[PDB]
């Protein structure tokens, strides 16, 4: 598991962080009837104003301060409005001249937030906490969500919060929480923890660039997260990837001067089983197109370590179930890592190669390598003898002309199963659409010298493509396949979204 | 009518239609397989399958009443071939008359259900014995399950298929070319099927009629020709008709409209054609077609590698079949409906008069637009339809399209995108289009890109500046031009075009008119 | 007739030099063994060393003066090489105690000059005519050359030495002066001295098809370059008409008269006649493609290498059969019927153009498939090849700048020829030979024809598959001659000097040496 | 089997043929019905 390297200063692991300023925030959740108190650190209104226009903010929380109760009357607040991710705080002293900081965020005029409009609101109020030294943040809900929309926000508020400084060379120490009905809420805080710590952990392998993480530092991070969770691990390499005869696979990492490594974890739930769950994600770790290199205008090439953003989700969804501990399943997390690279040695376009379930393969374009991988990844799946098989993929660029950079598509060949992930997209928060597996387009993935093509030379539903080459290596189990090619990097921010790791484990738990 | 204008005069001055086609000449006889087959002259075809036998081979099970036929049939004889989907043979013998008789079957393989796609791989097998063999009748024997919608499918795609357009040929028209006279059809349960026969023969014609239009070239369809076309099919079913002109868009104020229309020599024309049942009005309905007679792109030139402006001719695919809906619905006249078929009729092209990159223009609800691309010309004149069909006071309005390239990434060339505001509307749609087996998928509306589409100048960008989802995009744009009725938007341009026959499929015909008659 | 304007400073004529310095050159050919007089001016002698790569200098030739004579000892020259292309100058006093200039171009090794190197030759004579004011020059051969390339030699150093300063005006050259004597010197002189005023003729017909492709889109246009042609035809007393809209319209000429819809110039088509006074014998119709700028339409030629500022060179093939022409009416054969035929028109973009997809009917009655209408050229020279083959013709010769596919497959040097018949291809092929013009025969391949099916029309003007242009061109070009002998000569490579910057006016010396030789 | 001048003109077998079966098949009136396009096939199982 020695990472090999060609000069002294290339780094031999990923940095992780484990330990957040997060995971020190106290959370407190209080019912606003009993009224808000205001005593230090930040206060700050979530408003809307239904009909309105962007209309005026009015506060209709009772506050137990004299000057701040001042401050939030109709006549001051009218000066504003609540046009969705507008902001507005003021510092000022309380009953007790103590200084706090009090505000709002508009929340527009619709009564029910989308994720994207309640994420609009969350990144107005990180806004303020990057810009201000607080001890503590309140928050105040004047609009009505639900739990599973709840537990999003603060989700999203500690993910956006935090800042990845990994590579360089404050935070608040409490959350209050002011909402109707405050009881029924308060078990998703601990749940939301959770689910931001996944998601940021596989944030953090995602936007480590290739020269940290590689297949095999990848696999090292996946062994000791596994280890630190209790979770059964298995790393094939390539003499045993040779004796399954993992030559898909094997021909996509020929080029690299990483060897190829297979991620096998296991989660076990205590109790009877009644559902097998196979997650496979995509995880290249560079890539590079191959001789089909991404030298295309918007090809791309810089953004390509994120190319195993599948393999992260499947990885950070195994911390969450292994710390939230689901019941009555069998997780297993799978991942053929590799590096599709430049070199002497590389597959070529052309190549006709051998998968592990006795196909050949007409390789007609190196940089659908993804595929490729996911092909033996499917059969090794398959062989678990499991009931659902879900794979995750940043896979085909098409995406982003399909669904484009805010929801994913799915694909599958059972329809039960994909109603379940469309579930679990409602749930979690993260969305999903689901896409057909058009068997009219399979005829053109009949290959005049292998079994199969790689690729379509006359169809441009390359996502389509891709899924109907993925369904040849599934023949009798329940699949789904989510491809995140256009959600995965969120360009505007610069950084990833860690999408799909809520969404899995909402699977995993709704069951 | 209005005059077209020419440049030179040998400019054609209307578009060729062949309304009585061979196909209207056919004698259908549809007869229960339970009374036997008789085989005489023409080709006789037997559809046959083996259910899970995959290139099983071919067993006939339907009665032969003729003693010779019977026994070339028999199964030891039939066993050497098999039921590959698509796969055909013939076959010659006396029969017991002492007559020759040409026998045949098309394979159509192991699997039970045929699916939409299958069913034209086998009508296609079928038409290639058509082709080259001067035949007066065609008989085929179902030995296959199908629905009622299946087999008028089938029916529908046979007299597409068959039907060849040399209304363009001149020195080269096939010396050969000759139809059948007869098609007899025997079936389980033919009484029950009798009733799709003329359906199908009205669905193909509408199909046919709106691939002539599209099939047509530019010189040939342009907004004056194309228009007048729509005349008199209205006058030949008795619809109503009203062709707005630009004088009347003008007081209209349909801005976006008519911008794109301002670099072409022929002047827009918008169509509205009414069908009225002679009951009482249940549901008004309008459809709106794209029409745009030929898209060069504008100042947005189509010069980039794959833009195929070759191919542009082809976007009036939506009015296309909007008028091909008319034709339908005014020949089977549904009960109970008011139906108005819309298109917003125009050229893009180039000039010293064209709109151009930038220019902010003002649609008929008031809505001021920001130009950034003029080869985004479909959704501005769907803009200014749309607002005009909302003003009918209707329940639903559909409008379908040729609107945006990247539907052949999405979905590619067999299924059309819908879009809508209202969740009963699409669904709707859906059902109909499992009735047509014209297939459609549902892709949503992504609010959250509506925010890339705010102009700093404008009330609203025609463009994203940042989001390539561009179907998403432009169904983004055409609901900000619906207030409140219920909306669904059909996106064709990945579907209209038979790229590997060469020629329109005249696709969305079945399907609307489905949508018409179930509701 | 009129030249209509956009604005009033449009030109509404083509500006054509006639009367060029050229002509004012008084030529005189002297036998070379009467020995050389060097009395004035610049006195060349064209050396070469057979079989001795860059050997010495040595001349040959006696030179009737004392003082010069010693000077060109081989003693004094055995320090100069024959290194093709290479020249020297030299300053003496003669016999008559003056002043002198005597100098020399090496013509290398190989005792056969090819129309490549003799070129190269002309070249370097011309770099010594140049930034030197001189009244005269004599030429002393002491090459071999047989008859054709002593033509060649003279048309050549006309052509390249003549200046085209119409469009010049404050940029005027202040130093141009041109020799008004050219003597020269040669063995057997009195089989040579036909050859010049061929040489003139044939120069000035290159020169003046030079002209009407160098003059820009502005000038030359369709109605400007029709009655350019009329001019012509005037001054040489060949019968000509000009076809308008209205004629071509009853023509049905539909292919043609698409083209030329997008521009505010109305179509303009050619038809000058040269008819020999006897019996005739031959009746030709060569025919030219005119468009006088191509922008490529809808099709606009907006890609990298498309080279859109080039396109007034695309009426380059009415412009060799207006050169030739000249050549023909100035010359006189005898028992031949010409027809010169040009199309002209220009493409353009507009609301009016044609549009890509259009279907459109040519005179013969076959609707054709439009997939490019920056394949433009092909459907004027359908509609012009009909109209030849209606005259009752015995061949067809068409001529035109029509496929940039000729740069990959011939390059800049050589010409391709297509044709339905051997023996005019041949007749093709030696009139190369003579005129210095070359061509290489290029194949008709009848298995790219099903490319040109189209699904609706008679006929796709362009193909679907096949990359060969040249050729999928020539077989659509093929569908408008039914039974008359008919050859396609493409010089798209080859029109456009691109060295120099200029035409070569490729193509009149060929036509004309083939209407001469037949 | 071609078509001189008859441009897809019918097909004509002319060869005589050892079989009954077969040589009424090949007769002209059947044949006629198909034509000589390049390329076009057609082919039928009987019995001799
Ligand atoms: N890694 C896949 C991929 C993913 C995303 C993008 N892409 C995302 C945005 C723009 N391009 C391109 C290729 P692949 O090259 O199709 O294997
Ligand atoms: N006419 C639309 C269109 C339709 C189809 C295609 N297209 C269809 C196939 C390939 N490209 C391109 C543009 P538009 O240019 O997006 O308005
Ligand atoms: N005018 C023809 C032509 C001729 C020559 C060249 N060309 C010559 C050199 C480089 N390009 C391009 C087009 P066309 O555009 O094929 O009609
Ligand atoms: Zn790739
Ligand atoms: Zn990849
Ligand atoms: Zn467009
Ligand atoms: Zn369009
Ligand atoms: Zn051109
Ligand atoms: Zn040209």
């Amino acid at each position: 598991s020695e990472v090999p390297q060609v000069v002294s200063l290339d780094p031999t692991s990923i940095p992780i962080e484990y330990n957040t300023p997060i995971h020190d925030i106290k959370v407190q959740v209080y019912d606003i009837k009993g009224g808000c108190n205001v005593e230090e650190g930040l206060t700050i209104f979530l408003v809307n104003n239904p009909g309105k226009e962007n209309g005026p903010v009015k506060i209709s929380s009772k506050v137990n301060d004299k000057q701040v109760s001042e401050f939030l009357k109709d006549e001051n607040m009218e000066k504003f409005n609540v046009k969705l991710g507008t902001s507005k705080h003021f510092y000022m002293f309380n009953d007790n001249k103590n200084s706090v900081a009090v505000g709002y965020v508009g929340c527009g005029s619709v009564a029910d937030l989308s994720e994207a409009d309640m994420k609009r609101v969350v990144l107005s109020l990180v806004t303020m906490l990057h810009d201000n030294k607080l001890s503590k943040l309140t928050v105040v809900f004047e609009i009505n969500v639900d739990k599973n929309l709840f537990r999003f926000f603060l989700e999203t508020l500690f993910y956006e919060y935090m800042t990845d400084e990994r590579f360089k060379s404050e935070y608040i120490k409490h959350l209050g929480v002011y909402i109707n009905n405050a009881d029924t809420y308060k078990e998703e805080v601990e749940k939301a923890r959770v689910y931001y710590f996944g998601t940021y952990y596989a944030s953090q392998l995602i936007a480590a660039p290739s020269n940290y993480c590689n297949p095999v530092s990848l696999s090292n991070a996946a062994v000791e997260l596994a280890q630190k969770l209790n979770l059964e691990y298995k790393i094939l390499g390539v003499k045993e990837l040779e004796e399954l005869k993992m030559g898909a696979y094997l021909s996509v990492g020929k080029g690299s001067m990483y060897p190829n490594k297979f991620i096998h974890l296991t989660y076990k739930s205590k109790g009877d089983v009644k559902k097998k769950i196979a997650l496979v994600g995509k995880g290249i770790t560079f890539d590079s197109g191959g001789y089909n290199l991404k030298a295309a205008p918007g090809s791309m090439i810089d953004l390509m370590k994120f190319d195993m953003s599948g393999c992260a989700a499947v990885l950070g969804c195994a911390y969450c179930v292994g710390t939230l501990k689901p019941e009555n399943v069998e997780i297993h997390f799978l991942s053929a890592v590799c590096e599709n690279m430049v070199s002497k040695n590389s597959y070529r376009p052309g190549d006709i190669i051998t998968a592990s379930n006795g196909k050949t393969i007409e390789v007609g374009n190196t940089d659908a390598e993804g595929r490729l991988t996911l092909a033996d990844a499917l059969v090794y799946a398959e062989k678990l003898g499991v009931d659902y098989i879900v794979d995750i993929a940043t896979l085909t660029g098409a995406m982003l002309y399909s669904l484009g950079t805010s929801y994913a598509g799915v694909f599958g060949n059972n329809e039960e199963l994909i109603n379940k992930i469309l579930q679990s997209s409602k749930t979690s928060n993260e969305p999903v659409w689901w896409l057909p597996i058009i068997n009219e387009y399979r005829a053109t993935l009949n290959s005049k010298y292998a079994d199969i093509n790689q690729i379509s030379s006359s169809v441009k539903a390359s996502s389509i493509v891709a899924s109907l080459f993925l369904k040849e290596f599934v023949q009798n189990t329940a699949w789904a396949h989510i491809d995140i090619a256009g959600v995965s990097w969120n360009f505007k921010a610069r950084k990833p979204k860690g999408f799909g790791v809520r969404l899995l484990t909402e699977f995993v738990l709704n069951d």
